[PDB]
Order: C-alpha cells, then sequence, then structure tokens
DNA sequence: GGAAGCGAAAGTGTCGCAACCCGAGAGAGGAACGATCTCGGGTTGCGACACTTTCGCAACCCTTAATACGTTC
C-alpha cells in the first residue's frame, strides 16, 4: 500500500494541481480516481488529461480502464467507494442496504436471527454508525431503544 | 503466465468440373470420295473446399495465509 501510494505521488500532485484550477476536486482510493465539480461540461476533458499524464509519467506501464470510466449526476445513482451520495448532498448507505438492515433488525426482534447473522448485523450497524449516524437514531426510534441496546450489547 | 482442449482466422494446395481441341470413324450425297456428326482421349483454367499454421482462452496457484464483526481497495 505505501509503495503504491508513493508511486502515484507525482500523478496525484499534478492531477490535483490541474483540477483545482478548473474547480474540480480529486481523490484516489489507490485505484479509484474520483473527480467531482459543480460546473457542467467540465469533466469531459479529464480522461484525456489522465491518459496523457499517465503516458508522460509511467509510459505504457499504467493505463486507465476505459470500461470503468463512469459519468454520473444527480439524475442517476451517485456512490463513491461504497457510500451513496444523496440528492440532499449527504452521505448514505443506500436505500436497499438500509431496508436490508431494517429487515435484519426485524428478524432479530422476533428471534428468527441466528448467531452468524446477528454478528453480521452488529458489524453492519457499527459500520452504519460510522457512516450514517442518523440511521442509528432512526432505527432506535423505529425499533425501540431497548431492543437496539440489547442487540448492540453493553460494556 | 498459460495445462489441455478446442476453435477462430488466415493462407495455401488440390482436385474435380467445364470448356475446348484434336484425331478416328461410319459413311451423306448420288455415283465417287468422303460431308458431317459423334467417340474417345487429352489439356488447361478455375474456383470451391479441404488442409495447414498460428493464436488465444485461462486449469492450477507453487513450501511460503489468517481465521472477533462490518464496509473499501
Amino acid at each position: 500500500p505505501v509503495i503504491s501510494n508513493f508511486c502515484m505521488y507525482e500523478f496525484d500532485n499534478r492531477i490535483h494541481a490541474a483540477c483545482k484550477k478548473v474547480e474540480i476536486t480529486y481523490t484516489r482510493y489507490a485505484d479509484d480516481l474520483t473527480f467531482s465539480s459543480n460546473i457542467p461540461d467540465v469533466l469531459k476533458a479529464v480522461p484525456s488529461t489522465l491518459e496523457v499524464l499517465l503516458k508522460d509519467l509511467f509510459g505504457s506501464a499504467l493505463r486507465l480502464n476505459h470500461s470503468k470510466t463512469v459519468f454520473s449526476s444527480k439524475a442517476h445513482n451517485r456512490h463513491v467507494t461504497g457510500i451513496t451520495i444523496n440528492n440532499e448532498e449527504t452521505l448514505s448507505l443506500g436505500r436497499d442496504r438500509k431496508r436490508f438492515i431494517k429487515h435484519l433488525i426485524n428478524q432479530y426482534k422476533y428471534g428468527l436471527l441466528d448467531n452468524e447473522d446477528k454478528a453480521y448485523l452488529i458489524g453492519l450497524l457499527a459500520f452504519a454508525s460510522h457512516i450514517e449516524p442518523s440511521f442509528i437514531t432512526r432505527m432506535n426510534e423505529k425499533y425501540s431503544l431497548e431492543l437496539m441496546e440489547r442487540l448492540r450489547g453493553q460494556r
């Protein structure tokens, strides 16, 4: 991981410098170049810049995945490295995952959830609390506070 | 990267069919010699197709991993 991060330091620096001028923010989770902006029709030229910079730096060793270049807007689904971005411009787990978690908690309510699924639900709830703290409050309201407290356990 | 099988893709040879040629022959006419149409090989050109070569998909995962629960690369 650290070698991979260092080998892309110059690429990250040059891409960030180019993107800040055109009001584009750039992040990379070591394989996922994410570019976003509020200016329309500004992200069209980003892939060409990426290709020319990669050819300048790494030659033919590192290449973009052209089948993995996706344009998205508020008209469609928007998720970055697993976190859905809402039309309200806030982080979310996605409606489908939230309904799955709700079903898991409902199954735990009637005692139809086994130990493996219970541990999976506890891990998912911790991840949700990290990502969507308001979802925990909503589940506390919907499924009562005592049920949630017994599900997460006590120290 | 690439077993083992197998099939795609492209190139090359081959082989049968058509088209024609050329000599032999029975004998039309009409009064003889041999016109004319056919029989039997033989040659050549051509194109469909079989055969030949190369490439590429992707087993396994090497001695050599860790094992609370969840996302991400």
